């Protein structure tokens, strides 16, 4: 099923939701990539230090296999992040810039009451030159409470980066433009007898004389308006990631003007579209995706070819574990106390390494 | 001089333009100090491979001891960067927030000419329920073009991450809330002989009867209202970023409810007094750098004091710069080619390491 996200905005408060929540989704995409390599370095240090440790030279020569492929990978990964950290960056600093703007849009909109000021009296004026009668109001004004977004169990359930993979989005909707943009109202003028530059008793804030004045037009006489209330009504606009054959973005700039949402579809179009590729866990290593992995043929032959990785790694994953990958978190080093990657990742990483290679 | 830059702004699109400024500042500063750590595990990298490269041992040593210099401080300045990045990341990001905020909030209080619907004549009705006659228009609404703030070459001279260090900061500038929140406009309404629901001409955009019905309320009788003008002013705020002590941060949190301008001056202050450490740069590295830097004491002591360190690295910075210093970006490596620097960033750095490590 595509677009259950998307398909779940129908107010302001939905599309604040869904933009925040695709932008959250494609910084934790970089944050869980950069996490991933933070990891690998760790590990790159963590063997450098076992090497100068070692006094077998096979067993040096195997960690060194393991800090070369690790940094080969590493760095690989680390500059190919660059591009797609770029793109995806893009589109979330803009999702979060609309869902601003939404926002203050919406607190503007809730502001649906008028308050009237007291008015002033008097007879033909501009606009109306041909009056005899006019009640002119200076500085109405209107303006809501502190406005928030309410969302349901199913909102969060629906608008949620579990359902923001790219192969299920297809479209964005939107607010319409008027939204952030038209002030909307309705008032209404009412009359009574002859309503003159002497209507000026203004204690209902409307202009009366004569008679009685008082509520509901006492007075002989009466002039005034309400604006009875305001606020423009939010609609909504679906806008397509992908041009009709499905592979490439629609929306792409530089072919004249855009609205909006069109700017959005394509920023969105374009992060969906970079996909980083993460490469692989090397603290949590096993010897089968070692020994199958394509950059340790050469590195092996440059160091020892498959039966050469068993030869120099293990023949069975459990020992493997146990020389190279359970050292991390288990083996104590201590001069003048830490694990070997925590030490590796401490204050006295370096230290620890001039240590055991002068030793 | 302080406040340079928040002196200068007077109205919203400079306030705009101050956040703007301020978020890129902060931005600036973590990018600055994560390219300083880049290009310190470069040069580790770079080292590592000059290492493998060498037949003498004491000059083995030598790299070593580098590459445990360099690894001590990259790690540790890595580490410390993330409070500070964090802090700065808080308040460019609500800079930013309110930038978007302001830019909404000023297209919206320049929809400043209404345009009038046709309206529908009544006798006595809500709210006029003493009328006689009334004139109701519903849908009346404002719309500005595009706005766009534009900066003066002096704007952009002022408010500059040029004068945001924090040291000359004091104060920050900002809006009123109501420019955001409040809708203001002026109204009137006119009146000519006994207007009444019979006053259904409505060809001037108002209700009228009788006689000749035309511009200027040519007619006998007529109602009507325009709505003259719209807008609300902006006005400018001050608040203090620190305590009258001026040590601690003003606006701290979790004392009750604040403003947005409060909430802001914390988050600026707090970004002002994270100041970033960034480490040596390893690429540039003197020897009098090196052998005066405290974490060689231990590193030398443990490979090889200062006289044991010019013993390895040389007794001058020229000899230290040629064997240490000037390989990076003019040794060139051939294997089955680059320069060691470029190398050890590219695809081929693990391999380049597993293949003079073997050989
Ligand atoms: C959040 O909400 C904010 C607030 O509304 C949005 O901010 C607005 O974003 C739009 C779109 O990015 C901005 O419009 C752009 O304005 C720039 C600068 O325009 C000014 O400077 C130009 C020279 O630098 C000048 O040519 C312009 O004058 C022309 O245009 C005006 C208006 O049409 C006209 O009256 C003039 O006579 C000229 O003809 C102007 O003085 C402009 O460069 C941009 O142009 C590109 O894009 C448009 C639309 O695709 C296209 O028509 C052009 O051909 C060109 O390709 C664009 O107009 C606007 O200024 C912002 N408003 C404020 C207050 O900041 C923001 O977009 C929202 N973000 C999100 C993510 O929702
Ligand atoms: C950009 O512009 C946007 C748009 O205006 C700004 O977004 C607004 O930010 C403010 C401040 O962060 C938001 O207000 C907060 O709202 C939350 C949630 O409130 C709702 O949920 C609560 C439970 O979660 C509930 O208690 C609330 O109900 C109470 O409050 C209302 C209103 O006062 C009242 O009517 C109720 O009866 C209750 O008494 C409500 O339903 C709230 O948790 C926050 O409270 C903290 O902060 C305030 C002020 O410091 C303080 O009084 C509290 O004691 C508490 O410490 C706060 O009210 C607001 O919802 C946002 N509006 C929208 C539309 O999103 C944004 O701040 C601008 N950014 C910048 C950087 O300029």
């Amino acid at each position: 099923a595509k677009d259950t996200a998307a398909g779940h905005v129908t107010t302001p408060c939905t599309e604040i939701l869904f933009d925040l929540t695709l932008a959250k989704h494609y910084e934790n995409q970089i944050q869980a990539a950069e996490s991933a390599l933070n990891r690998n370095y760790a590990a790159i240090r963590s063997w450098t230090l076992l090497e100068a440790m070692s006094s077998d030279g096979n067993r040096q020569n195997a960690y060194t296999g393991l800090i070369a492929y690790g940094i080969q990978i590493t760095v690989n990964a680390e500059q190919e992040l660059q591009g797609p950290k770029q793109t995806k960056l893009r589109a979330a600093a803009a999702l979060r810039h609309r869902a601003a703007n939404l926002s203050a849009a919406l607190q503007i909109q809730a502001a649906q009451q008028a308050t009237l000021t007291k008015p002033t009296a008097g007879g033909a004026q501009t606009p109306f030159s041909g009056a005899t009668g006019t009640c002119k109001y200076e500085g109405i004004t209107a303006t809501a409470g502190e406005q928030s977004c309410k969302y349901s169990t199913e909102d969060e359930e629906k608008i949620n980066a579990a359902h923001m993979n790219p192969e299920v989005m297809t479209q964005i909707t939107t607010i319409g433009d008027k939204y952030l943009t038209t002030i909307t109202l309705d008032a209404i003028a009412g009359s009574k007898g002859n309503p003159t530059q002497s209507s000026a008793t203004y204690a209902e804030q409307d202009c009366q004389d004569g008679g009685n004045p008082g509520p509901n037009f006492g007075g002989a006489n009466a002039l005034g308006l309400q604006v009875t209330k305001l606020g423009t009504k939010a609609t909504t606009e679906k806008t397509n990631l992908y041009t009709a054959g499905g592979t490439e973005c629609e929306h792409q700039p530089g072919n004249g003007p855009q609205k909006t949402k069109q700017r959005l579809a394509y920023l969105v179009c374009e992060a969906n579209k970079a996909a980083i590729i993460t490469p692989t866990d090397l603290q949590t290593l096993t010897l089968d995706a070692l020994i199958s992995a394509p950059e340790m043929a050469a590195i092996g032959d440059a160091l020892l070819i498959q039966q050469l990785l068993k030869k120099a790694y293990g023949q069975t994953n459990e020992q493997f574990q146990k020389n190279f990958i359970k050292p991390l978190a288990a083996q104590t080093v201590k001069f003048k106390s830490n694990t070997v990657a925590a030490l590796m990742s401490s204050p006295n990483s370096g230290l620890a390494l001039a240590y055991h290679k002068g030793k």
